């Protein structure tokens, strides 16, 4: 007997292909108006998510009204016919543990929320409403321009941004691709005035003519059943109306015969110095079973033995290689093959581009292998089978974008299964990779003051040259070079993916399973996710590698070295599943393992032994000091609120060596000077280890040791005594003092400041004071600085924890000075003051509710888990139960505690405040609304030294 | 013309730099008599010698001349109230002290200048008549007895009683004379001795005015002196005693070629070897002695030591004459002993013997004698000023010795050159005439006999004769010369102009990244001498055990290398001390500042430039070993003190650190140390003498020059300057640390009330406070209630933090000191509130004369600088502005200060205990208060991880 058809339902889709390790339950449908839709019920998940992408974007901009679909995605937030309230949206997903975002790309708009599970349906309502009614209020319209702007005004001194924008401008003036998509206050306002356009009108009717029912695709996750999730869908999304939009292609490519064989030659603001080489190829898109542009670039990619990079690397001339198919947009794509150049490097380009035809002739010459595609299918077969569960939020974002380019049934696995063997697609493909379609661009400082052109957007300064025919011949006539050779069967390749029983012993928390005067050691095996994965972390402890800037910059450069020589043994490993991590700290040195359990004993092994005996290549040497010279003088041009964050951390610990310190002492750095430094800091030494996977305590400990008799044999290691083992205190501010600390920015030209009002050392009380206050001000700050009084882009506040202190801060990037910021902040504190007060009680528990929700979400995948214990090990608190005992207590908190801790800390007024400024003034700046209360006059720290001498250093919190 | 004065002296000679006025006389009763007139001296001081000591203690009393010492200070028929000698000087600036030798005691005081009649009438009634009361001497005789406890367990008073039980023992030299509770009252009593009635007796027949020297420095003119002394001291009954006299020698001839080995507390090797000798005291216009200890004992190329010391047996060496009593004298020669040293004594007491042959094959140098007697005379004409107490002292003790217009000038100026003299003394130094004693754990379980007053263990045997003999065919040895003519003896003693624009605190000259360089001319004492002062400062110091210990070791190894090179100097009055800080180095350059940038450059460069002798190496090495062992030997207040140290400090290793990380010092590690070290550093000087500005900043660039051309020193950036804080206890704590001391039976404690950082108010609370408990806290803990003989009260300044500290040694346990400090504490509230306002502003008087008491000497003027210096706090002006606001305090002022911070209830109470048990020990009266159950430190990491950290105190200017 047939079925019965819902009209609302145009079909619903077959089995959706999943992983077997993955629990949560799927199905696919079209609507009748032709939303492409995915339902997920995860019957665990502590938040729902939904998230609807649009499949238009900036290359639809009207011409005359550039960054319009990006300003319509912002309008979208600010209210709806019905849901008048401009932070209607934003104020209801912040009250239930919610967070949204959306981005707009060339071909999509995308738009998504989590929320608390217990409250989809009335997310989903507000959010259904961005395509039915939305508002595009006047005064919002006025006011939100400005974050725009300001968005933008971030991105100007970026070299990514700039870069990014120059491609689009050598291309085909006449193609979308050269659009400009953020848009700005120029193209979204003073423009538009100028030419008499209305841009109300012009948003109604984009909306109109382009967000159409046939162009969207929806996903919703959350704990209700399938059949239950497909009539709340239907319920709100039906009605979006079908205006059968066809959807824009792009078939020519925006790169024209008069645009090849060109060289463009770029002054970037950083001190960096890179090569560009870039092939215009056909859209690959519909490939996806084969992926053929994958196969070149893992070859031409590759990092190990034979390749490309190892030469290039050799020869002095390149660090890093990146190769591959880059986006495009629906009709046309890139091939890439960008490098880093040494100072040599930068006067070798053509000998650079030379080795790389040499490669690309050498794998024409050997023709496509069907093994290597074997090993490239096998490896994407078991990262999907043994896929980590994903944070709810990025998932259905990721989702929604691709089901516009999938059948239902595969969206899951489209983008990791391959199937088919296509040597004739890689042929193809391979063919375009050919000196008469080779663009190439030059970024580097000497270029400046030799440059003709300036990109409109941004500013870039470049000069465009034909490449003369003598290079492009001597290139087309590459002949092979034995110095390169394809890849081998990848070894690394793991192939027991048993989960080993649960030990009759196994713990909830990690336990400390060893604990010497060498090691202190932490383990746990999984007992929640049941992938063949394990994470290993160590901390090592050296009083040498922090006690001046010199030896904080030889413990910086051995790493590097470190590094460098492992990495051609590693990147086998890498492609495998199985990567590590090693950078120095403040106290010594972090190493860490994460990935497939099987052969995981072998690196860390390798990794241990090339620590503990290491020969450093004066050559590598000498390449990687300068390139870290140049890595510090380029903070500079860091974003103002990152500098203020910066500067703040300097005050308030009490040892930390600057920028500018280790610059000056990097050039006392000699090759003999490190040689010495490396037994030296490795002659005593304290371990403590996180190992926590599918491993068990045996396996734990044996790794352990594996790791002190490699440091034992090899480097004489011996224990540092207990005394030796002392961490940074912060800075105790004064009752009642303000410190303002001003610097300048001398890229940027937008002021950054952050706020720090300090509270008290951590305690279970003190924390749950801090962060429900943060909660309960979150979106209304938000909402007052950022939307209503358009202070800048960037504005933020929350909690600040730092060596077992904690305070409440706001960072806020602005064209404004930072003087007036903080006058705005402290007139937003005021009037919380009234809100919390005239709060009901039954809000003020929604608030606790909301934060216990944040705080009791349960990690999905294990490196999570694993970092939430890392935190409790690291800053020596040890407390793996805190969420569980934090939020019972906040449930006791009454909004009487809450105004008492306000009056006490934050308050103007308070006896008890604690408050320092960092001021990062922008490059060109110099030395009604609510009523900002009056300030005391602040103490101007002039010296960093002095300021620090002169006030109490905090205790460090107990253990557990 | 007076009757009461005999005779009035000529002209006292005098160096014509000393400015003091000076008349001598004799009374009729037979005291002679030293005045001196200062009118500048904030402080005077008087003094008096009696010829007479422990060598004439009863034979059946030991310690009877000791006891009367203590005795005389616990009042008199005039002064009865037991404590009124000591407290009218703590009321008055002033300070006093005794001793008691084999042939003397003396006995000084100081005070405020505008009260010397006042201390010296008290005084005087030491000698006219004592109460020797009976409760009084109850009590002292605990006080007699945990002194001889402090010695019992110290080596230096082992050997000493144990050379003299080796003696004749029917000679007064082998007595006991400190004495203790079982000599001085148990003993006694069980024979039916009345001690008052000896002690009367005693003094009665000894203490005779003929029998005494007394000296008196004032403000006021030499006549005032002469009537006042006068006035007070006639008085005295004349016995006309005769002066004893002991002209058998204690070493007879069955005490002679004896042999002794001795079993010591610390790990210590030591060879002594001693002849007797007539007593030599007659020629000292001359000094034979002295002329032959010079070579014996000198320390250059061609000197004893340096074969001794390059043969790898001994690392020092000391050779002289030793006093005895009038009748006989000691020659000494001392070394101690490495370990391959202690396998060869026979031979280094052969060599011993080469260098006394050689001596006598070139037969007595006229040329060498010259040298000393004018070096002796420039020592003399340019001697630093000295400190009225100690000077009043001194002199009364030679008095005795020199007539009077000479009495300055004996000790110093020698006559005329008597070889006969020398070969005389030379000819008793000879093995027939020798004792030998070694001293080394190695003889622990080896011996058979046991000293009965400290309990030392030993044995005794003879020297062979063959080896005698071996020692008496002494070949000549070519490698011992004796000295060559002193090429560091000063000769431009012009005191250069004061520069015009000279400074009255030193200036700061020279702020570059790498010196800070303070400097001022001397404006004071215009001699011709210059004290040099540097701070080099490394983070690698000190950043770990191991770094520490090889700071030690290059310090001590680079002294060991100067040291034949600058014997000279020292010798010329030229000296440098060089040691290892928590922060870096320091280097001092003392004396005549003739020749000092000859030696200054020596230092700088062969540190810079230094290469260690692997031999120095191994035995330097393994002597620090021992040093660092043998701290657990030292006494149960010197554990207390420490151990607070290590605990509110943030940073700071302990003994046993250092031992562990000791066996990793290898000598490749050492030298890769040293460059390092060097390598990055910040050098603050001061330089204060005779030297111009422009001739301090070329010793600062010379300094900077010779470091950056051999070691190629940079600064060090100005954040790197970083210094360690005090921990911040908390409002209402109470922290205990106990240890145990396994060598002592006595206990010991600090306590230690911290207050608050140091700031012109809360440094003069805290110094007033003091200054009103120092006497009440001395009279109660230890006079009245006889906790031990070490009590101790006042200021503890660390980091720029201060508080009131408490230090006792006992026989009592730490807890019971704790209670007895707490119930003192509470008497004193009362003691405040009952105080006078004018008894008060004594105390106020009483702390501003010390306060600005100027410095008498260059080093010391300078010393008040360099702590300013190093505690960067750079308050020169500082006594003036503190004494100002101090003369502003109220009574009420105090007592709330008191009860704010050191009352048992005071909100603001900071108290950290350290309790150092006895060897043995376990885990009415005014009533002690209740007190909380102490917080106890099981861990000085963890203590400190859990408390904040004070700031430190900003700069002056
Ligand atoms: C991630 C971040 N949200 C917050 O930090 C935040 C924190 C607490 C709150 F209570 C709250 F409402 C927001 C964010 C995302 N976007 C934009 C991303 C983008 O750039 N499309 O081109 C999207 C966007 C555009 C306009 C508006 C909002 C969000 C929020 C309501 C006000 C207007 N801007 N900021
Ligand atoms: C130098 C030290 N004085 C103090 O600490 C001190 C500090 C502040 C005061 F207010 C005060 F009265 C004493 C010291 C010297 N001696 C003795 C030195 C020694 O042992 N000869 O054989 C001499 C001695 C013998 C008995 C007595 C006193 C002094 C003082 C009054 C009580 C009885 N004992 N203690
Ligand atoms: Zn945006
Ligand atoms: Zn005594």
């Amino acid at each position: 007997g047939i079925p019965m058809n819902n009209p609302a339902i145009k079909r619903i889709g077959n089995h959706i292909t999943k992983s077997p390790e993955d629990k949560r339950e799927y199905r696919g449908l079209e609507l009748a108006n032709g939303i492409k839709v995915l339902l997920i019920s995860d019957p665990t998940t502590d938040k729902s998510s939904a998230a609807l992408d649009v499949h238009i974007g900036s290359l639809s901009d009207p011409p005359n009204i550039a960054g319009l679909s990006h300003f319509l995605e912002h309008m979208l937030f600010l209210g709806t016919k019905k849901y008048p309230k401009e932070n209607e949206y934003s104020q209801f997903l912040s009250e239930h543990a919610g967070s949204s975002n959306a981005f707009t790309s060339g071909e999509h708009t995308n738009y998504y929320f989590d929320v608390s599970h217990e409250h989809l349906e009335g997310a989903l309502d507000r959010f259904a409403q961005f395509f039915l009614s939305p508002l595009f209020d006047e005064s919002a319209k006025d006011r939100e321009v400005n974050a725009v702007d300001s968005e933008h005004e971030k991105n100007v001194m970026n070299d990514a941004w700039r870069l990014f924008q120059l491609e689009k401008a050598t291309g085909n003036p006449k193609h979308p691709f050269s659009k400009f998509g953020t848009g700005n206050k120029y193209t979204l306002e003073t423009r538009p005035n100028q030419e008499g356009i209305d841009v109300r009108q012009e948003l109604l009717k984009f909306h109109s003519a382009y967000y159409s029912s046939n162009l969207m695709a929806v996903v919703v996750l959350g704990r209700e059943s399938l059949d239950d999730l497909t009539n709340l869908v239907v319920k709100l999304f039906s009605e979006v109306e079908n205006k059968n939009v066809p959807l824009p292609e792009f078939p020519e490519h925006p790169f024209q015969e008069e645009h090849l064989k060109q060289l463009y030659k770029i002054v970037p603001i950083k001190d960096i110095r890179n090569l560009y080489v870039t092939f215009p190829i056909p859209d690959l898109q519909k490939y996806y079973k084969s992926n053929p542009g994958h196969y070149l670039g893992h070859l031409i990619g590759h990092e190990g033995p034979g390749s490309l990079l190892s030469e290039l690397k050799s020869k002095g001339w390149v660090n890093t290689l990146v190769g591959g198919q880059k986006e495009g947009a629906r009709g046309f794509m890139f091939f890439i093959i960008n490098v880093d150049l040494t100072e040599e490097g930068l006067l070798h380009v053509e000998d650079i581009i030379l080795h790389m035809f040499q490669y690309i002739q050498k794998l024409r010459a050997e023709g496509p292998q069907e093994w290597v595609f074997q090993e490239l299918k096998d490896l994407n077969a078991v990262a999907f089978r043994f896929k980590d569960k994903e944070r709810p939020r990025g998932y259905t974002s990721k989702i929604a974008g691709i089901l516009h380019y999938y059948p239902l049934e595969e969206v899951l696995t489209a983008e990791y299964l391959l199937e088919e063997f296509r040597p004739d697609l890689i042929e193809m493909v391979l063919d375009k990779l050919r000196p008469e379609n080779v663009r190439v661009a030059i970024v580097s400082k000497s270029f400046e003051g030799k440059t003709d052109r300036t990109e409109e957007w941004y500013g870039t300064q470049y000069k465009q040259e034909a490449i003369p025919d003598e290079v492009i011949k001597k290139w087309q006539n590459a002949d092979l070079n034995g110095k390169f050779k394809l890849p081998t069967k990848n070894e690394f390749i793991p192939t027991n993916f048993e989960i080993l029983p649960l030990e009759k012993e196994a713990t909830p928390y990690p336990a400390l399973i060893k604990d010497t005067a060498m090691s202190k050691l932490w383990f746990k095996q999984d007992d929640k996710f049941f992938l063949p994965k394990a994470n290993l972390n160590f901390e090592f402890f050296s009083p040498f590698a922090y006690v001046d800037p010199l030896h904080s910059n030889m413990a910086y450069l051995y790493l590097e070295l470190l590094k460098d020589s492992l990495n051609e043994y590693a990147y086998a490993a890498e492609l495998a599943g199985l990567s590590y991590d090693l950078q120095n700290t403040i106290y010594g040195m972090y190493l860490s393992v994460k990935g497939y359990n099987d052969k995981q004993p072998i690196l860390l092994k390798k990794i241990i032994e090339k620590m503990a005996t290491f020969e450093i290549d004066e050559k590598r040497f000498e390449i990687i000091k300068e390139a870290y010279m140049r890595s510090l003088n380029n903070f500079r041009a860091e974003q103002p609120h990152q500098h203020a964050m910066y500067y703040l951390r300097l005050l308030m610990t009490e040892v930390a060596w600057t920028k500018d310190e280790l610059k000056e002492a990097l050039d006392d750095v000699t090759l003999p000077r490190l040689k010495a430094f490396i037994p030296q800091l490795l002659s005593r030494l304290h371990i403590e280890a996180l190992l926590h996977g599918n491993i068990t305590k045996q396996a734990a400990l044996g790794i352990m040791q594996m790791v002190e008799d490699t440091l034992i044999e090899h480097a004489h290691t011996k224990p540092l005594l207990p005394s030796q083992l002392v961490r940074y205190r912060e800075v105790q501010l004064p009752d009642r003092g303000w410190f303002v600390y001003q610097q300048r920015n001398e890229v940027h030209n937008n002021s950054g400041i952050e706020i720090y009002y300090q509270t008290d050392m951590q305690s279970t009380s003190e924390n749950m004071f801090l962060e429900l206050f943060a909660q309960i001000i979150s979106e209304p700050a938000f909402n007052t600085l950022r939307t209503k009084e358009q202070l800048g882009y960037i504005v933020f506040s929350g909690p600040r924890r730092a060596n077992g202190i904690q305070g409440l801060r706001f960072i806020i990037q602005s064209e404004k000075p930072p003087h007036y910021l903080e006058s705005r902040v402290e007139a937003f504190l005021i009037t919380m003051e009234k809100s919390i007060e005239d709060m009901t009680e039954e809000a003020f528990q929604k608030h606790i509710q909301a934060l216990a929700i944040r705080r009791l979400d349960k990690p999905k995948k294990l490196s999570a888990e694993s970092a939430k214990y890392w935190g409790e090990i690291i800053s020596q608190q040890y407390n793996f139960d805190r969420d569980n005992t934090e939020v019972a207590y906040l449930k006791t908190l009454t909004k009487e505690d809450i105004i008492k801790f306000y009056k006490e800390m934050l308050a103007v007024d308070a006896p008890r405040r604690h408050k320092v400024s960092v001021h990062v003034l922008a490059r060109e700046m110099d030395s009604n609304l609510s009523q900002a209360p009056a300030l005391p006059q602040p103490e101007v720290i002039q010296n960093m030294t002095e300021f620090k001498r002169g006030l109490p250093l905090f205790p460090l919190v107990k253990p557990h």
